[PDB]
């Protein structure tokens, strides 16, 4: 019996089906009071919400769903018809995420793909009928942020104005990605200082807006 299963059960027993906000609150309570977990959390979550509301993206890709906290956070603010694709390599966590979204009533807005970003990204166009992405949320292995950004570009998935939003650019940190986007003319970057989920430790989000070649 895992921490992730305990989080899901806590949601199911302490939130209201179909009420995404109650789901977020339940997860944040459990992770504050019972067991820490690597959800983006409320501090960084509020910044995410402000970004999502600014851009109202029609198609979002998330790398690293975990238990679905960020997927619930984003999907609850998407406009009608807008969609989120989220990728998760750990099959147990993919299943938790699907159940989390089902409980939240967000399952028609989100597709949870069980697999590795580097395998799935090149299939997005032909298999998932993607043209280009409006926003990408990076929250998977930190050493994959840079390679998968470059892969997204190679596959023609970025357009002028695509918003990349990256978790954990301070802790654990993603130093190659951060140096790269901040030094590249193809990205316009902004740093949003915040706190590591459920902890009094500084962390932050980076927004990197793609500008084309
Ligand atoms: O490391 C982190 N997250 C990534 C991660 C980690 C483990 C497993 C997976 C498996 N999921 C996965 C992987 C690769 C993938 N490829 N395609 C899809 C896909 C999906 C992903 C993380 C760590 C901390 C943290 C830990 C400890 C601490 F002290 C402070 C902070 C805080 C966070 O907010 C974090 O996000
Ligand atoms: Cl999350
Ligand atoms: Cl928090
Ligand atoms: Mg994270």
């Amino acid at each position: 019996d895992t921490k992730e299963q305990r989080i899901l059960r806590y949601v199911q027993q302490n939130a209201k089906p179909g009420d995404p906000q109650s789901v977020l609150e339940a997860i944040d309570t459990y992770c504050t009071q019972k067991e820490w977990a690597m959800n983006v959390g409320d501090a960084k979550g509020q910044i995410m919400d402000a970004v999502i509301r600014e851009y109202s993206p029609s198609l979002v890709l998330e790398l690293g769903a975990y238990c679905g906290y960020s997927a619930v956070r984003m999907a609850r603010l998407l406009q009608p018809g807008a969609r989120l694709l989220t990728m998760e390599i750990n099959p147990d966590c993919a299943a938790i995420t699907q159940q989390m979204l089902n409980f939240a009533g967000l399952q028609d807005k989100v597709t949870i793909l069980n697999g590795a970003s580097q395998d799935l990204i090149p299939q997005l166009k032909k298999k998932y009928d993607v043209d280009t992405l409006d926003m990408v949320f990076l929250d998977h292995w930190k050493d994959r942020y840079l390679p998968d950004t470059l892969l997204l570009e190679k596959c023609g998935l970025l357009r002028k104005g695509t918003v990349l939003l990256a978790d954990n650019v301070i802790v654990p940190g993603t130093p190659d990605f951060l140096a790269y986007v901040r030094g590249s003319s193809s990205f316009e970057c902004t740093h949003y200082s915040s706190y590591l989920e459920y902890m009094k430790v500084v962390d932050g989000l980076e927004k990197a807006i793609y500008q084309g070649p």
